């Protein structure tokens, strides 16, 4: 037998969790790894280590076929510890399953570990209320059974079909929320279903490692010893999300950069409506594609420190570089943030959202009321402030 160790993620948070579990196995020069990544790519002072490290391009949704040809390398019996993102976890699956299919005696699934996408499991969780959870998972377990047997990919529920792996391996799970899943009384079949198999995301992974380990991480997500300075401060701290354009009207790239500088100042000037107050060092975490909105923030705002593009709110999380708190332009990530590190969200208007009651009704925002994660009176459309 040789183990290898197969990680797959297109999204981003699911590759920073499998690069954390990289760390914790990093001593471990031997085995084999195969990297299925669509954003990150290794530094070669870490690759350079390992001997039976391997990369494999993420095209569409899937592994490409170049995974094939990685494991005809490996012609031992072989044991497959398998790592994957939760929403997407059968499509990534499938090219190791067809490849399992060419040497059913040879090659088997070890284990899995599954991890969030991110916010996008739990907006699909919230669309299944209505139906019968207790009967809808045996259901899939059937399913589920058929599909490895066959390959055909059937279920009549793929969202809960996510979920019952475990009927068929050794599986363990890994949540943003642990709460939504004890608090969803429509979900408490699949709750206790999955007792003892999940846990929340670890943002407390990252302290624990020794020191050689945590330089390990931030070296292979590309974190910097210059930019992890700026977080060196005991002070506390606030960061502001940025965001580039929405449906003001206009195509002008410089007034969605004004009228940031104008939301940013009411978080941070005491006229403000929103003014965190004075305790706090303040930092911009501009849009990646912020490009001369960003530039032009950064020209206008005194006492700020930016945090460069590379750093994502993911990134800071897994390291504990959490802010005592958040605030700025509506975006997703909040769903991530516990309830105390919450100030303001605001709302820019696009097709889905024109004004506060659409905000109220966007799908990860109707959730974070219900787990109480945040009240209405933090949920602010941009129209509503003035011009300072």
């Amino acid at each position: 037998s040789k183990t290898i160790t197969i990680y797959l993620d297109h999204a981003s948070l699911p590759t920073l969790n499998q690069l954390m579990h990289f760390t914790k196995e990093s001593e471990d020069k031997e085995t084999a790894r195969i990297f299925g990544f669509s954003r990150f790519k290794l530094p070669e002072k870490i690759t350079e280590q390992y001997n039976n490290i391997h990369f494999v391009e993420i095209k569409n949704n899937r592994p490409t076929e170049d995974i094939f040809t990685i494991l005809d390398q490996y012609p031992e019996k072989l044991e497959l510890d398998l790592h994957l993102n939760i929403a997407h976890s059968i499509q990534l699956f499938h090219p190791i399953l067809q490849y399992r299919f060419k040497h059913p005696d040879r090659i088997s699934i070890k284990s899995l570990n599954l991890y969030d996408d991110g916010t996008a499991e739990y907006v699909d969780l919230e669309k299944e209320e209505n139906k019968d959870i207790k009967s809808a998972i045996k259901k899939a377990e059937k399913q589920l059974s058929d599909y490895l047997l066959t390959g055909k990919i059937n279920f009549d529920n793929p969202t809960l079909a996510r979920y019952v792996w475990q009927s068929q391996y050794p599986v363990k799970y890994h949540f943003l929320s642990t709460e939504y899943f004890e608090k969803a009384e429509f979900l408490q079949p699949l709750k206790t279903y999955l007792a003892g198999k999940y846990q929340k995301m670890d943002w407390s992974a990252y302290e624990k490692l020794s020191p050689e380990q945590q330089t390990f991480y931030l070296k292979l997500v590309g974190f910097s010893d210059e930019t992890k300075q700026l977080f060196h401060t005991e002070q506390t701290k606030f960061i502001f999300t940025g965001t580039t354009t929405w449906e003001g009207n206009t195509d002008i790239r410089e007034y969605y950069a004004k009228q940031q500088l104008n939301l940013l100042k009411h978080f941070t000037h005491s006229e403000g409506d929103l003014f965190i107050g004075d305790q706090y060092k303040i930092y911009f975490k501009g849009h990646p594609r912020g490009g001369d909105i960003n530039d032009y923030i950064l020209k206008h705002a005194k006492d700020i420190t930016n945090i460069p593009a590379n750093i994502s709110f993911e990134i800071l999380m897994m390291t504990g570089l959490l802010p005592d708190k958040v605030g700025g332009v509506a975006s997703s990530l909040y769903f991530s943030l516990p309830k105390e590190k919450i100030s303001h969200i605001i709302f820019t208007s696009n097709k889905k959202i024109k004004n506060k009651e659409d905000a109220l009704n966007d799908p990860y925002v109707r959730v974070m009321l219900r787990l109480g994660m945040i009240d209405k009176s933090q949920i602010i459309f941009w129209d509503s402030l003035k011009q300072l």
